[PDB]
């Protein structure tokens, strides 16, 4: 089902997932349906709306929530933009971010700091990979003017799974000027960690379909708890954001998460993500998949611990699919990732901390891991 | 080149254009390249950057401007959102829009009005299709606090091509608290009218690739004149919006239009738009295609004038590919458009004014028009 795995040794699922055949087929089929019936017509427009509804519903079931809490976007970042720009920011309001957030999210925060006179600071979580408590660290920085905390559930650089429940509790418990809310960047967590927003209390959770869920680049989504929807004012809007009157005039916002959806999107892509989501559900529960992922990452991590010139950032087994490490070599990590790609082995260079990252998915096998280990063994001081 | 045309009588290019074979081949080829070489890898990441540059350059050439003035988006609306959310609004600032604008664009204006305390007022252009002067109407509405004027170069409802150069002169001649700027919604104009932004002076021009350009749904763009770039602050941003520091940290805004590009997008669809753009240039110059479009629209317009129960809104030949008309019948335009679709004849119901719209492209032929005419003859009072 994942053709792309053959003839390469892929560990970059956290960059982009390998697109399954069923997903490509659905994308191709959707273009065919539009050619045959439209592309712009009563039949085609209806089919597109039915497809959007099917995808919204599939995402809702994925996280065990009502479809009205799901917004379809193009990527992780957009979800973050929706939440951040939607909040009614007042000068001096404060935003706390872990020191392991994505450059693009930081950039939104900076744009918002400059726009509403808000402030932001980082709390050190990187250092808690092997010790400490990121929740305790957060508390330590929580203030009276803190309004929003931004954190990645699974860190893209170190592979740490942040203690989300305790960080939420720490946040509820807090008594300040604002009820502290938490925007979660789920780029790495969604599709790898089992996520249930019924059993797990979340405020905002942005994710994408193109990484661990293995859908095509260009389709992602955003979860907003019903109790937080009101606080989020639509910002980028368009014809998909509203309801219409008798003369075709705007008459209010569309139902639930639809108000944050803009206008024409690559619909066939939606069918691709739908197919990819349905495939993963065909392969055991989220929990069984997560355990499969950890068994692969621990096997790789254990393998790396045995190589004399490789040093894993994690001193205990990885809590998810991300395994970061450094290599003792004059070459530098970029040259090593490049040479590895020369041999059709795909890993990623991490900018901070300066290291290399490997992603193991439930479709990764030991043979691919042993291959990586054999070629990594070639580097040294 | 446009397989979708056979076996239907399509007049809905203004809704979505028929996708040419070369575009579907480029889309498919891009998924294949990602499968073979990535999808996330040095080779794949470079191939995508090269693709984005090629598309940005082809758009730049289409409008005869420098690539730095072009932002790639997913649709017309996003271009309007970028400009509107980026201007430094102050309470009391006023926006004028024609009474023929898209409901989605009015929705952004109301959100801005609500967020920055600006005000908006409509000016009547719909009634200027056959008489009067849209620029003069705008002159009679310009005020002391007028900062921006929003208008569609080609009206999606009546098919009128507004006198843009004259409107620009009017705005530039006006003396008030602000240099009056103009945001053009080019959803119908781009890809049908020949547009040269070095000959035609323009401030902000939003467009999409999925209508007259015949690209796939999900890719569009925005033009911003070099002297206005400084006035548009980035709003929705992400990793594609910035320049980077030695440690992977954000250090500024990316060059030119890139500052308004966010994050992961439907890259194979970009190759699709690129191939469609190239196909049109191979058919003839923008001017030749425009003349062919008008030849078709006038032939259609003429035929409709001969039918006793059909009444074209335009009393002189259409200035572009859009031909709107009403039908004297107890059925109602929506029911008529549905009956036509049942016969695989594709038109669009217009909410205001209450009419039907047909779109003729350079690929439309006489047999299709005559067949449409044949079927409309059946409706009567
Ligand atoms: C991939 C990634 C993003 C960016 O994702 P897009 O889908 O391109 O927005 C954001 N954050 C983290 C932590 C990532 O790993
Ligand atoms: C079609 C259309 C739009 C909407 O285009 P999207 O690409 O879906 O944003 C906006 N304005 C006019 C005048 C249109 O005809
Ligand atoms: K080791
Ligand atoms: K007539």
């Amino acid at each position: 089902q994942f053709p792309g795995l053959a003839n390469k040794t892929y560990f970059n699922f956290g960059g982009q997932g390998i697109l399954p055949t069923v997903a490509l087929e659905a994308i191709t089929a959707m273009y065919g349906y539009l050619q045959e019936n439209g592309p712009f017509s009563i039949a085609a427009n209806q089919h597109i709306q039915q497809l959007i509804a099917q995808l919204r519903q599939a995402l809702a079931e994925t996280f065990n929530v009502d479809p009205n809490t799901i917004t379809i976007t193009d990527n992780v970042t957009t979800g973050c933009d929706i939440v951040l720009w939607g909040l009614d920011w007042h000068q001096g309001d404060e935003i706390l971010l872990t020191d392991c957030e994505h450059p693009g999210i930081i950039a939104i925060v900076q744009a918002i700091a400059a726009r509403f006179g808000i402030t932001y600071r980082f709390f050190p979580v990187a250092a808690t990979l092997n010790q400490g408590d990121a929740a305790a660290v957060l508390a330590n920085h929580l203030g009276p003017k803190t309004r929003l905390v931004i954190l990645s559930h699974l860190l893209w650089n170190t592979g740490q799974v942040l203690p989300l429940a305790e960080i939420m509790a720490v946040c509820r418990r807090h008594q300040g000027n604002y009820p502290v809310r938490v925007l979660v960047d789920g780029a790495q967590s969604a599709g790898s960690l089992p996520l249930d927003f019924s059993r797990l209390e979340v405020d905002y959770y942005a994710f994408t379909g193109h990484k661990w869920f293995a859908g095509p680049a260009g389709v992602g989504g955003l979860y907003i708890h019903g109790d937080c929807l009101g606080e989020i004012n639509p910002t980028y809007v368009g014809w998909r954001s509203i309801t219409y009157g008798a003369k075709g005039e705007p008459t209010g916002w569309a139902e639930g998460g639809k108000r944050f959806e803009v206008a024409t999107s690559a619909y066939p892509q939606y069918a691709g993500l739908l197919a990819a989501l349905q495939l993963h559900q065909r392969q055991g529960t989220a929990e069984e998949r997560y355990q499969a992922i950890c068994q692969r990452s621990e096997f790789l991590w254990r393998g790396l611990n045995q190589l004399p010139h490789v040093h894993c950032l994690a001193t205990s087994a990885p809590q998810a699919g991300l395994v970061s490490f450094t290599v003792d070599s004059p070459l530098g990590h970029r040259a090593i990732v490049q040479k590895l790609e020369e041999q059709r082995i795909y890993l990623r260079t991490i900018a901070d901390p300066d290291c290399i990252r490997a992603c193991c998915h439930y479709i990764t096998d030991e043979e691919e891991i042993n291959h990586l280990l054999a070629r990594l063994a070639d580097f040294g001081p």
